[PDB]
């Protein structure tokens, strides 16, 4: 048998709308990540999607067919059990141009990524460009480019696009990134992709002695109809542990916390609770480390967590010291052009009194620029952000032609 363990790595899946991201995750894991009503009706990812799979290798078989996602080697002609390598997980991002902020919030959780490029669409499409730029900005450099839908183009066309992709990455940080052709729909060459994941998206070093921090991307009420009047649970909070570790029965707090009234003013009150349970997928654990998206059970009133109420929060230990800031100072840089538009325009300099969008960890916040300098802006936010470390990455977006567009990036200066 294979061990039951948490995923140890988060692999983002990004790219232009309808290029096959969600179908690719299904090809690898068997899971369709779209669970919301609107997602199923529109046939598109809207919230961040998630799926897990074990990875192993049949030591008697040849690569890439030796790579498997289940404990059998029958497919490569061996009766031996495959050696367990690791459990991995996927963050399935929306490629819709209006959902870039959600993509950015997911990118904060990624240890590496797959950029999916449809072989039967002109290259590079706007969000192919935009997601590529975002990965580079955020520092997700462990990248595999997947050439999807090769089932519906000729060898000639696929090779032509292959050359254009290599020329696109030429002279960039991604110059040496592998390109792997697949059909997600017909599950062709998926084994080569799994091999590629093992080779190019290794499990990164973790620091388990840093103060525990989890970035929140989901929260919900797990209570269902037809259940006994006392089997019901406190709120559950879902996210990615980015450093340290959490254990059942630990005293934790949610930051910035709950929006409340205090002395005639809007205020945020840290939410204190205790970990009641830890779950990855369908399995319970006594502790949780970086890698995967974890579900943290709490003793909170489920009305506090329902409907992704706590998205953008962080969780730390109860006694941890973490800045929660209404005003932030950012050492910034601007992109030269707006890459996400069909027509790429120049980026105008930041001006005082502009309303900008700030992506910090899993959080997304609007604020007003109160100050602009050469290297530095100060922003008054519509709600505070938890800044758990010095020099955290922020991505800056501006509303251009009715759409929020990434225009720069920086470090939050504390
Ligand atoms: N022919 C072909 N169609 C595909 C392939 N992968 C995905 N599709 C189709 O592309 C459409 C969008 O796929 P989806 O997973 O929703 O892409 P996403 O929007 O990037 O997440 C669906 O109709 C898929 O069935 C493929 O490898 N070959
Ligand atoms: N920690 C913890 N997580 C849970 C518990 N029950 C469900 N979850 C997690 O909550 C997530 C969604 O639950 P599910 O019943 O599948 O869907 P939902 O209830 O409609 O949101 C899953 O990732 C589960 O692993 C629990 O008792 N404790
Ligand atoms: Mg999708």
């Amino acid at each position: 048998a294979w061990p039951k363990v948490q995923p140890e790595v988060n692999i983002g899946v990004v790219g232009h709308v309808d290029h096959g991201k969600t179908t690719l995750v299904q090809a690898i894991t068997g899971i369709w990540t779209s669970k919301h009503s609107e997602e199923l009706k529109r046939g598109m990812t809207i919230k961040l999607g998630y799926a897990e799979t074990n990875i192993g290798v049949c030591e008697s078989c040849k690569k890439p067919e030796a790579y498997v996602t289940e404990p059998s080697c029958k497919s490569c002609g061996s009766d031996d059990e495959p050696k367990f390598l690791r459990r991995i997980s996927f963050i399935d991002a929306p490629g819709a141009e209006v959902l870039m902020a959600t993509m950015l919030s997911g990118a904060a959780l990624m240890d590496g990524a797959i950029l999916v490029v449809a072989a039967n669409e002109p290259f590079p499409q706007p969000q192919t460009r935009e997601h590529f730029v975002a990965l580079g900005i955020i520092g997700v450099k462990n990248l595999i480019i997947v050439q999807n839908k090769v089932d519906v183009v000729s060898k000639e066309e696929a090779l032509s696009q292959y050359r254009q992709i290599k020329q696109f990455t030429k002279g960039t940080w991604a110059e040496n990134v592998p390109i792997i052709p697949v059909s997600a729909l017909h599950k062709i060459n998926i084994d080569s992709l799994i091999e590629g994941i093992e080779e190019y998206i290794k499990t990164p070093y973790r620091d388990l002695s840093q103060k525990p921090v989890m970035l929140v991307i989901r929260s919900f009420d797990v209570n269902k109809p037809g259940t006994q009047f006392n089997e019901l649970k406190g709120g559950v909070i879902g996210g990615s542990i980015i450093q340290g570790l959490f254990k059942v029965d630990q005293e934790i707090k949610v930051l910035p916390g709950l929006r409340v009234e205090k002395q005639g003013k809007v205020s945020y009150e840290p939410i204190f609770t205790k970990i009641s349970s830890i779950r990855f997928g369908d399995e319970e654990f006594k502790e949780a480390k970086p890698g995967g998206l974890v579900a943290i059970g709490t003793y909170l009133d489920p009305s506090l967590t329902k409907a992704d109420n706590l998205l953008g929060s962080i969780i730390t230990l109860a006694d941890a010291e973490v800045p929660v800031l209404w005003n932030i100072r950012i050492k910034y840089n601007l992109l030269e052009r707006v890459v996400g538009a069909k027509e790429m325009l120049k980026v105008d300099p930041i001006r005082a009194k502009e309303t900008l969008m700030l992506s910090v960890g899993s959080s997304t916040t609007l604020g007003i620029v109160t100050s602009v300098k050469k290297d530095e802006i100060e922003v008054e936010l519509r709600r505070p952000v938890a800044v758990w470390s010095n020099n955290i990455r922020t991505v800056i977006s501006r509303q251009i032609a009715g759409r929020w567009r990434m225009i720069g990036w920086g470090l939050v200066e504390i």
